[PDB]
């Protein structure tokens, strides 16, 4: 292993005295959606925290009254009967734990308490001034998880959210807005902007209709306000991010600044205090919740070597950037056509971009792939009239060529809402273009070693093109294909509309096989079906056949449908299947000093596992990833160890990435090619996204 790595994760156990619960079975069948209603509404109208089983429901105390009218939402009337008492013995699984434990958290009002002391004892300036008109929501979330162990574990997290308190409806009266991530009053989502609109244009039995199918006090009255007058009704815009009215959307704000909630070390400290309180307010109820934070069990072995097309591999020549210098490309597309776009700030003259192509079409040529140049594109500015200027170079005579470099020059800005800044923007445009880009900035072509940036290109580069510089020499265990497929579907209203699914298929060895991003119109709910049929069918269509081994590495989380699927088709197919989700959102954080912590682990309970992706060799807390295994026959230890290997299929070598090969830019070009009635149905066998 390496030195030593901590987890916000801490073991809680609820080991009471008086072990009496009061048990609820209900009269009719459990609704299931409705149950983890229904248990909210007995805490209510019983005071008492409680948690549900199959059909019972435990209440933390003593209740009479041989049965229960609990009146939800829908004014539908559930009739509890109370069953005899029963001795607490241990929770079940993590979501009893976690309900119980939320309500507590309730009853006992400690978290706002918290909350409220926070404000106090820091409103010092968890807000400020500045010109232009920013405040500090500290967001707290409590998360319950098991482990390979058997305990369970307290997951405490804090962040921070910054808005100014001020909204949107006042802010489009003043900029853009566009990509915003914007939140609801009283509403717990994040969305991004997209088109904003006059409310007038709604008629008005639109009003009417959403005002009933809202469920926010916020929403509702909201609603009700721009129904029950045509007054306002002109005067206000509507946004569109689902959708609400610009009065109630505050803009989520990320990173003239001297307010940051800076390093971990506090981060963890500042975790570990909340933790105190929490015990504190609920050890009488026989709480018990460890202090001491969670460590990685270890660190996990994978096959980390690559070779070249000639069998150069990097077990013996360990030096990569000797490597790189060395290797012999798998080339595969021989002749390269490449348009050269550069921003520049003034009428200056820049001889280092030509000494670079220069060196770069040479030192490719030395490789064996003729990078003719076919257009090049100067571009002078000094804002963002580059994007008002580059929207054309971009969005024009740039029709397919084999790839794309651009030179930026950085400007001093900050949209005070919005994210703009060049690299992301040329990048997001190309990735519509569907054409891979290399992106060099100016700032790097001054300062760093001309050689260290040719070799950090070049891989760049011959990879983006179908020229992949090198490959796994093996994977950690026998497996056939490794798919990796993002569904998102567009949801307005109802179940479903269209949707569109990404789809990437590596080797063994890691090669990227074939890809395919497709858009699914549709009629009824049958998306899934087809959408991983098309998957299986092109796995065929490629040449794998029964008695293939296939991981597939879910984006997201795994759908029940999605799941029956892959093991439906699979045994059409005749393959057999290991199924996995890659959560990479909302995770415990390592808190170490190692830096080379990538392969530190944790396992958790049904087959998951926290794992470490990527060296931190960036400022201090690393966010880890957590892996699952859905379905299959092979360790999850193999699996996490062939994400780590795939690791270095995203050919970059001197940047850490996080995700694997098959995952990597997923939801954001599958989130990204939802568009207009853009109707797509591409395939390649270029990884045109790095």
């Amino acid at each position: 292993m390496g030195k030593e790595a901590l987890l916000n994760l801490y073991r809680i156990e609820y080991r009471p005295k008086d072990t009496t619960f009061t048990v609820f079975k209900p009269t009719h069948e459990i609704q299931k959606e409705k149950l983890n209603k229904v248990r909210w509404r007995v805490f209510l109208q019983t005071g008492l925290p409680t948690f549900r089983r199959e059909d019972e429901f435990w209440c933390a105390g003593k209740v009479e009254k041989d049965t229960l009218y609990l009146t939800l939402s829908n004014g539908e009337i559930v009739e509890l009967k109370r069953v005899g008492e029963e001795e607490f013995r241990g929770f079940q699984n993590e979501r009893e734990c976690q309900e119980l434990f939320r309500d507590f958290l309730t009853k006992t009002k400690v978290k706002d308490k918290f909350i409220s002391d926070f404000y106090k004892k820091f409103r010092d300036k968890i807000t400020v001034q500045g010109k232009n008109r920013i405040a500090l929501i500290p967001e707290v979330n409590e998360k319950v998880l098991k482990s390979e162990e058997g305990y369970f574990l307290l997951h405490l997290d804090l962040k921070f959210r910054i808005q100014p308190f001020e909204t949107l409806q006042t802010l489009l009266e003043r900029f853009n807005p566009k990509r915003i991530r914007v939140k609801p009053i009283g509403i717990d989502f994040v969305g991004r902007v997209q088109d904003v609109f006059k409310a007038k244009e709604k008629g008005e039995e639109f009003f009417r209709l959403c005002m009933e199918r809202s469920t926010h006090k916020s929403s509702k009255k909201a609603w009700e306000e721009l129904l029950k007058n045509r007054e306002l009704r002109e005067k206000a815009f509507l946004v569109v991010l689902y959708t609400y009215p610009a009065t109630i959307l505050k803009p989520v704000l990320t990173y003239v600044a001297d307010i940051v909630r800076m390093e971990p070390g506090k981060r963890l400290n500042l975790i570990r205090y909340i933790l105190r309180r929490y015990v504190k307010a609920l050890r009488d109820y026989g709480w018990y919740i460890s202090p001491e934070e969670e460590r990685a069990k270890g660190k996990l072995n994978f096959k980390d070597t690559v070779l070249d097309a000639k069998g150069k591999n990097t077990k013996v020549i360990t030096n990569l950037r000797k490597f790189l210098e060395l290797c012999r490309p798998f080339v595969k597309k021989d002749v390269l056509s490449v348009e050269i776009i550069s921003v520049s700030v003034y009428k200056k003259l820049e001889w280092r971009k030509e000494e670079f192509l220069k060196e770069l079409i040479n030192f490719l040529k030395n490789k064996g792939i003729k990078l003719k140049i076919k257009g090049k594109s100067l571009i002078l500015a000094q804002t963002r009239e580059e994007a008002k200027e580059k929207l054309i170079p971009v969005i024009n005579k740039i029709k397919d060529v084999d790839l794309v470099i651009v030179f930026l020059e950085e400007y001093p800005k900050v949209d005070p809402y919005k994210s703009f800044l060049l690299y992301d923007f040329v990048k997001r445009e190309l990735l519509k273009k569907m054409i891979p880009s290399q992106v060099i900035l100016n700032r790097t072509l001054k300062n760093e070693n001309l050689k260290f940036v040719l070799l950090n290109v070049a891989e760049q580069v011959l990879a983006k093109t179908g020229n992949i510089p090198y490959k796994l020499k093996e994977i950690e265990g026998k497996v056939d294909a490794f798919v990796g497929i993002d569904i998102s579907r567009i949801t307005r209203d109802g179940k479903t509309v269209n949707a569109v699914a990404f789809t990437k298929i590596f080797n063994s060895k890691g090669e990227l096989v074939r890809y395919y991003l497709t858009s699914y119109p549709a009629f009824g709910e049958k998306l899934t079906e087809k959408a991983i049929g098309d998957v299986f069918s092109l796995l065929e269509k490629l040449g794998f056949k029964k008695g293939s081994k296939i991981v597939v590495h879910r984006d997201g989380r795994l759908y029940r449908d999605e799941v029956a699927a892959f093991k439906k088709y699979g045994e059409l197919y005749g393959y057999s299947l290991e199924l996995l989700e890659i959560i990479k959102r909302n995770n415990p954080r390592f808190f170490s000093n190692e830096k080379f912590i990538k392969g530190y682990f944790y396992k958790l309970s049904e087959d998951s596992v926290i794992l470490a992706t990527y060296n931190q060799v960036y400022e201090g807390t690393h966010q880890p990833i957590k892996v699952r295994k859905v379905y299959g026959e092979l360790p999850v230890e193999v699996l996490c160890s062939q994400i780590l290997s795939l690791t270095l299929m995203n050919y970059s070598s001197f940047q850490p990435i996080k995700l694997p090969a098959t995952v990597h830019y997923s939801d954001k070009i599958t989130k990204l090619m939802l568009r207009g009635i853009e109707p797509i149905k591409k395939e390649g066998d270029i990884m045109y996204w790095l």
